[PDB]
């Protein structure tokens, strides 16, 4: 019986990874 994946995972949520994830779509290709 262990922990899973989350100590870690809890420090980027912050900057958004699927989500954020479209900002290179335009920042790539908006002007
Ligand atoms: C984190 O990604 C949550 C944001 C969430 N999703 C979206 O906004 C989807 C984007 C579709 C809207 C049109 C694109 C405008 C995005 C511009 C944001 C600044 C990025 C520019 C970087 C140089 C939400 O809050 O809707």
């Amino acid at each position: 019986h262990a922990e899973g994946t989350f100590t870690s995972d809890v420090s980027s949520y912050l900057e958004g990874q699927a989500a954020k994830e479209f900002i290179a779509w335009l920042v790539r290709g908006r002007g």
